[PDB]
């Protein structure tokens, strides 16, 4: 099925971490930062599924942002964090 | 009517398991000191999703754990057992939602 | 006006009633299950009360899942939920 | 602007107020021990719904009991009252929605 | 960019404001009504801040109604809100 | 991706700061007793949002303080401090959200 985005920040900010619900608040004893949006919860579960059977990364939660938007969220190292959101964006695209 | 989507994931990671609410929350059993797999069925209709989930249950040995609201008129119905249950369980969700009208 | 669905379920499932909200969770002292689906609030109403004025049936409440969308729920025996779905189906086409 | 639904019940069913959130809860009068009529128009705008309303209750001996969100930018406006009242009223509201720009 | 609607109210029926969130309940200690909505939150933010600049009027607050809809509210004498709604609706028309 | 709306507000009334929650309540220094520029960015996607939001904290001196959901998938992030600051911070952030996939 269709994705939204996925996305990679290697090193977020500490005032996004902070400020947005991503798993990492500052404080909590700088993980890279990936994102799968899905307006589909089947496909986000699945894609999240991918993420972290593909690489060392945390599935720390789901964003829903309404009208059937969610979106799935991991942490870990660089390029541990690229290798779960390319795993997970093609097992969502296999959805259907 | 029309099904949003449809999937079985067999052996779903625990991360899964313990950060979505998918119902098998790591831990929460009797002998918890290999997961169930995973069905889900997603509508744009309450209706045709609980006719799924009813299909679902009625035709396996799953276990209905909940519905997934994300807003629009999307929701998910969840079901849990083993491996070739779930698969004939959604199976039989989705024919059982594009019958309905 | 239209109808998103109009269904009925004449034996529901115990595991159906005890996860979903259906005003029949099992051990609150098998009723069938009628639900119409409207992108409109008006137009469930007014199907609503065509339903429990049609036929001996309950209604127990309402779905909102979003976007608009409303679920009217009724139970009672098997015939007179299929009355009462038909009567509330044709109600709500007449919202205009 | 365009109103999405505008209708009245004349004689709701005591099951439809008892359930739905429509202002008159059965039994929940100083003489409980013959339901108000019922209007509704619905708008996906809010501002439409506000000026629906304030036509609604200047139009006719009608009660204005609040309003019903059902996401999607939907809302509807719900008054109470005679069924003349009601059916002025709500003839009142929609033509002040259709002016709303 | 495009507004849903940008209305005036003279003189509310006092039953709107108690049964409605427009941050003037009867009995709080009858000022016309303004409301601007938009499917933006930055154009209703513009708006609402063009308004209080433009004229005498108190922003009380915003209303959310879903899939991305929102509105601003002002109350003041009529002229002040007329003039107030003018401004918003130039404001929210030029974000882009 | 697709950017719903950018823009600066370079001295927002406090009216404005007091009523909506854009992170600058008046009154909440420890010299209250002249409000910081405020920059949006609205996506239909909170990737694009967060990665927005990202670029502005590092291209600029200015604060993130929250995002905004308003349904349908429409989220805003919101940045404070000065106007020269919140000037470059989103027109970073509108670049940053351009470019997400």
């Amino acid at each position: 099925m269709e994705v939204v985005a996925v996305h990679v920040i290697p090193r977020p900010h500490v005032n996004v971490d902070a400020a947005l619900p991503l798993g990492r608040t500052p404080g909590m004893d700088a993980d890279a930062l990936g994102m799968i949006e899905v307006r589909g919860f089947v496909g986000m579960v699945e894609a999240a599924d991918a993420m972290v059977k593909a690489a060392k990364v945390e599935l720390i939660g789901y964003e829903k942002t309404g009208g059937g938007y969610v979106t799935a969220v991991v942490r870990g190292d660089v390029a541990a964090v690229k290798a779960a959101t390319e795993a997970g964006q093609r097992a969502a695209e296999r959805v259907g």
